């Protein structure tokens, strides 16, 4: 009876959470025409 | 034994994105009323 062996320890761990998610601009914004009519150009 | 084989000959491609791109009118600009009131002809 003769096995490789590795004795245990703590050892820090820095894994953690890998979790879902959307991406957005930041820098997501828009425009809006706040005057009314038509569009020249 | 011999054996059918082909030497390379990289190097010429072209590669492109073939799609069904979604076409749309350049300007349409449907034509909503300046004003209210009925309308006359």
């Amino acid at each position: 009876p003769a096995v490789g062996v590795v004795t245990v320890k703590t050892e820090p761990l820095q894994i953690t959470t890998e979790l879902p998610g959307r991406t957005s601009a930041y820098r997501i914004a828009e425009v809006r025409p706040q005057v009314s009519g038509i569009i020249l150009k």
